[PDB]
């Protein structure tokens, strides 16, 4: 049975309002410069990762590529990326000598579990003898339309027709209902998830890379002590569940990286023990019914049962986690996620929070780059930048986030719309 | 190398105006009753392979499930169709138990070539251990916005920054400009491709399940000696290069295929001789880039690149090939796929429609149950669709359009956007 490597990949700045990289009427630079397009991230993140893995000048040894986007079709107009994909390593060069043509490539997409799903289809192809060396990148642009357009674009990840009249923000207004049930159960408070907030903003604070990078703010501000963090759905049921600071970010980006079996290390020129590898020891997928949710809000069952496959096949459990990233799509997954992936106990979320042990000076650190929250949530991106935030680490790579004590295991836990899709994965240091 | 196995698969009716199983003005239940939408074609196509492979009431040894889909997200504002897809065996039955859920699924997207991408994907998971047993179903509808609004939303397969331009309806437009260099270069004509409808307009009219069933077309009304067949283009240079007739359909329905490995028959109670199955002998896929065009119009040099890996991985030549479905999006379309594919030699394809060599009592029966021109076109579908009619006449299973020789040897030709992306199949009857 065939092994799997990270040989290397490639985190693009992630970008929107907010940022200083993003372009608005406030820019230096408004109506003379322009932000990357679709095409153009997606051109930089294939190029970085062929740099950053050691591939330039012979990326005709990858074998194949697969994209994960979400909603380029309705944000840039633009489906179809694999081909997209093929002309990104020699973009706006006409003419030039490509070697990507004829090879394979496609899109692959799960909602915000795309780059997770993107993974998982390239490490098919590793084992499956189709591929040696494969590339999986994870893009998209979301700061082209409202937050208003964009939430409805977004409610393509719930069942439509069921749950769009829930609210046009429908997938803030999804999680707001959770933490109705959840706050009625006392499984954990709003000062808890106030808590995840200002962690994820103190680590994106150490984070260049982190669109919300230039931003700080307090537990205080987080529990909504500051006017400007507004309780804004229109739902009048679940409007008093949610504050601003507990959303992710629209955010544009682009993550990558590259793949390989044993057969593609040899014909890198690497041994299987070079110490710019991970071993992805497992990954795993699994996906419920869109159109039914269960009646505990509490538990994300999806998410679970994908971190049980995977820490199961990797044949470890979730106390011998050194570092771990999670699909923080608000400060109420990221909580609910910590207790799928099983390092908190049904019920103990709460604890661990309340007593620093994801921090970065916990015991395990989670989204030390600032998740989904601060880093932000191009969401395509996501899945494939959980894997090389775990790499990074593990490699000593983050600088001011670079945690003291080098992990030597890693989970990662992607998530597709309201825990209708998971993906997680199991990450050893070489 | 772990072999792989069709075992059962489904096609649904394909409907849209000018079918009468389509629901408008002209129908007995209009305004009482609605035609089908997305999650239901999904549902009874899941269902229908189920049911047509021997799985009924063993659903849960399907390992994994590969949804085929182009544009969900914009027609019916609903992406993330692998949890739909999971909800489909017991769609509308609340509460009832499940046994696909927790399973892996995605959906898979490179324009009409999505349904061949679903296939490969499966196929990996089958090689690669992951799976024994895979669903790859195809669906799209189309139908619920006119064919220019459709126009915009298929420019998604192209490169829409650069070529949505060209004209509302951007894909006519593209095959009306190869059909323009055709003619200046006398690779073939405008007869010809009339000759192309005409076969096509005779097989679908023995296929109760084609859009175009019920519609008679001589040669001479496709050749444009009918005013209502209209160059309907605004494109003033591609205009005179296209008619309606030309066009394949906006139509709605689903595929569906049950794929197995050695294991995988096993468990099912199979022997690998079975004389319901239909070995994958190869399958290959090749993407160009988007944003870039070959001058030589005449070629298809993306598909030419997939045939013949595919051809060439089975051993096989396009002479030892029984029957073909190629991917005729226009009539333009297919006489470029008979070059590509190689039954005809550059230049040639107008030789083997002239003398009906394409036709059902042909040598090289091509698009059997009338291709996308007649059957129709739900583009994600399309891809399974060709796979499980070559199937079909393999088993005898096509009634009045089955061809008296049973086929020993059949390929496949499946093409997303301007031969940007392609996938090719050969399968061998057992
Ligand atoms: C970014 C986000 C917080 C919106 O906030 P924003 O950047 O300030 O943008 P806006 O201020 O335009 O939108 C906030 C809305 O709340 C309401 N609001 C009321 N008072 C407000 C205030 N003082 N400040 C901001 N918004 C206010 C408004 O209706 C406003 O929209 P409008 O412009 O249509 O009136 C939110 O839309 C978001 O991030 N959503 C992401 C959800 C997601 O990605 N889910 C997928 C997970 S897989
Ligand atoms: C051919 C096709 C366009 C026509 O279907 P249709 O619904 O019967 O045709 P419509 O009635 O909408 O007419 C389309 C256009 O014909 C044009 N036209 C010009 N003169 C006309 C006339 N006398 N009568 C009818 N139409 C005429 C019109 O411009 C009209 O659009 P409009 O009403 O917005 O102006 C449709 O089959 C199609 O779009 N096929 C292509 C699918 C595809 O592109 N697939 C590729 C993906 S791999």
């Amino acid at each position: 049975a065939s092994r799997v490597f990270i040989v290397g990949g490639h985190i693009t700045p992630f970008v929107g309002k907010g940022s200083p990289l993003f372009i608005d009427k406030k820019h230096p630079d408004f109506g003379k410069k322009k932000n990357m397009t679709l095409e153009e991230i997606l051109a930089t993140t294939v190029q970085g990762t062929m740099e950053h893995s050691g591939l330039s000048g012979r990326e005709g040894i990858v074998d194949q590529v697969v994209v994960g986007n979400f909603l380029g079709e309705l944000f840039s107009s633009q489906g179809h990326l694999g081909p997209a994909a093929i002309g990104s390593l020699t973009y706006g060069q006409a003419g030039s000598k490509n070697p990507l043509m004829y090879k394979p490539a496609m899109r692959v997409e799960g909602a915000a579990a795309s780059g997770g799903l993107a993974v998982i289809s390239a490490m098919n192809a590793l084992k499956s003898g189709s591929a040696d060396i494969t590339l999986a990148v994870g893009v998209e642009v979301q700061t082209t339309a409202s937050a208003r357009v964009g939430g409805d674009y977004l409610a393509r990840a719930a069942d439509y027709q069921r749950q769009r009249q829930l609210d046009d923000f429908t997938f803030p207004c999804l999680f707001a209902k959770r933490m109705k049930y959840i706050a009625e159960h006392n499984h954990f408070t709003m000062e808890d998830t106030a808590r995840v907030a200002a962690k994820a903003y103190a680590n994106g604070n150490k984070n260049p890379l982190a669109h919300m990078h230039t931003r700080k703010l307090t537990f205080e501000q987080c529990n909504g002590e500051d006017p400007s963090n507004v309780k804004f759905l229109g739902n009048e049921t679940y409007k008093e569940y949610l504050r601003m600071t507990d959303c992710s970010q629209v955010s544009d980006g682009g993550a990558g990286v590259v793949l390989a079996n044993e057969e593609g290390l040899r014909k890198m020129g690497l041994s299987p023990n070079d110490s710019r590898l991970v071993e992805i020891k497992s990954i795993a997928c699994a996906v419920s019914n869109l159109y039914e949710d269960p009646d505990d809000a509490c538990c994300m069952f999806t998410s679970r049962q994908a971190a049980q496959k995977a820490l199961s096949m990797a044949n470890i459990k979730p106390s011998d986690l050194n570092v771990a990233e999670v699909h923080d799509c608000f400060t109420i997954a990221e909580m609910l996620m910590y207790e799928a992936l099983g390092i908190a106990e049904y019920g103990h979320a709460k604890d661990l929070i309340r007593n620093g042990d994801t921090t970065l000076e916990g015991r395990i650190p989670v989204n030390t780059g600032g998740g989904l929250l601060s880093f932000g949530h191009p969401v395509g991106a996501t899945g494939i930048k959980q894997i090389m935030e775990v790499y990074r680490q593990m490699k000593g790579q983050c600088e001011a986030y670079q945690m003291k004590k080098i992990p030597a295991l890693g989970a990662t836990l992607n998530m597709g719309g309201d825990d209708k899709t998971a993906v997680s994965a199991v990450l050893q240091n070489i």
